[PDB]
């Protein structure tokens, strides 16, 4: 069973390291130090990173910077869609319930990842050739503002854990797999499947951390908190439905 | 498997549950042997309609109004059995005292929201300490606001009791809930943190040997967070309306306390 749990582990490792590109090791070196990214610290520095990037989708800063976000989460999202499909069992599940548990779970795994791509002092952008400040995305006029500030608070707090991407590859696949959603029709092989992820993660978190007592509860506790961050960020988009400020790619975007 | 971590585990864990007998006169056990029939336990005054609450009104020790002051009393006394029940672990104590104030503030719902599921089945709620019950149908029938209080809390009892808790479980499951770092205004995150640690071990061990197939148990309670603070959310702003609307209904100063700055 411990040969199944590692093998699991393992080929959910390989293939989080396939669908994802800019992973928590490569986030760490170019924050930290190892070719240092553009900064974004204020107005200026954001328009020279405008036209010196690739950030122009053809006119207010905090919406520019908003729909940037926008076109990005878009991305992750097939990027994690096609992560769920490596998962053991995944695809053999109902495709309503595929369906419902990506809806539901990208939020979590969005934020999730992000926080593999911030400190306390801001938030790695442009496939990791950018960094924009912590205090610039504060700046931002309200409510544009007070979207990214909780969201440096869960990374600030979640990032203590210390995870590394073959730990972080099991918890999404854990969160993928959560037969709470809303309008499943057959959560007994979600729950079978979630559990087997949670054995392996279990282990995973014991080999590799041994000397940190309790993160298996630490991590899954962290729920709480991804769950908070995304009723946050619904109830800060609905506040958006004011602010009087491309149908097809209103369309493009859920 | 016997060794002596594990027997401090075990030992904690005998600790916490013998509190919590202490601590709360209405078990889950006593709950259920009143709920099942069993003749350890007399039956309750089935309070289902108007004419059975005017009748129960005389049988047992506005409508709406007089429910949620009688729900208002039942909450005081809780939040006095829960503060009790805290200062009974380990450390909690020994804690800054605005530490300790911050962590009952926060506890406290969630608590009285996982051990309100142990009155709870599909169908209603003991009241009275078990003398009556009352359904889930006539508390939806009261008038709104009002209507939609309890449905939530039915909600998340029917889940969280598909998880066959028992009173030894939730004594430790209480006590790592009264122990949370992550509450806001925390002076001392720290030994919070140490003391839930150890709390955590207790549950997992306690779960393991107690429900030993029933796999992944600890991380499905602890899952059963997410269930607590939403829960606590709708009752918070479902009280907001309330503030609003019977301008002439008096909340009590203690609830009032917990539910400031929130
Ligand atoms: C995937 C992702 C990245 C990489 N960043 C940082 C970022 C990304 C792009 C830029 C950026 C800004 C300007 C110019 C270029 C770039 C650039 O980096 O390319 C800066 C930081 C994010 C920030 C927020 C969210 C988020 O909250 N998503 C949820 C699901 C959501 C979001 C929105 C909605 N919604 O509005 O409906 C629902 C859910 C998601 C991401
Ligand atoms: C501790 C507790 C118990 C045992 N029950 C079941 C119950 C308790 C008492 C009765 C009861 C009803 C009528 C007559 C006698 C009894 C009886 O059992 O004694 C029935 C079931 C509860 C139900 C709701 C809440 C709750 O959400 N409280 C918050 C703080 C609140 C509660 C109320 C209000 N509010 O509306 O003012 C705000 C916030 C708390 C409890």
């Amino acid at each position: 069973e411990s040969a199944d749990l590692r093998a699991l582990a393992k080929h959910l490792y390989d293939s989080y390291i396939k669908s994802f590109p800019l992973t928590k090791a490569k986030a760490r070196a170019i924050l930290t130090g190892k070719k240092s990214p553009f900064v974004i610290y204020d107005m200026n520095s954001l328009m020279m990173g405008e036209d010196k990037i690739k950030f122009k989708h053809i006119k207010e800063v905090a919406i520019r910077i908003f729909q940037g976000c926008q076109f990005r989460s878009v991305e992750a999202v097939q990027e994690i869609t096609e992560y769920a499909k490596s998962i053991p069992g995944f695809v053999n599940l109902d495709l309503n319930d595929q369906v419902t548990l990506l809806k539901y779970g990208v939020h979590e795994i969005i934020y999730t990842m992000l926080a593999s791509l911030m400190n306390k002092d801001g938030v790695l952008i442009s496939e990791g050739q950018g960094f924009m400040t912590r205090e610039f995305l504060k700046s931002l006029r309200k409510p544009f503002g007070d979207f990214m500030e909780p969201k440096f608070e869960f990374a600030v707090k979640f990032n203590a854990l210390e995870l590394d991407d073959s730990d972080l590859a099991i918890f999404i696949a854990v969160i993928i797999l959560s037969g709470d959603r809303p309008g499943l029709l057959n959560v007994k092989p979600i729950e079978d499947i979630q559990d087997n992820l949670l054995q392996a993660l279990e282990l995973q978190l014991k080999l590799n951390h041994p000397e940190s007592s309790q993160l298996f509860a630490k991590l899954l506790q962290k729920m709480t908190d991804l769950r908070q961050i995304v009723f946050e960020h619904v109830q800060l988009l609905q506040v958006i439905k004011k602010t009087e400020t491309h149908p097809l790619l209103q369309e493009i975007y859920k």
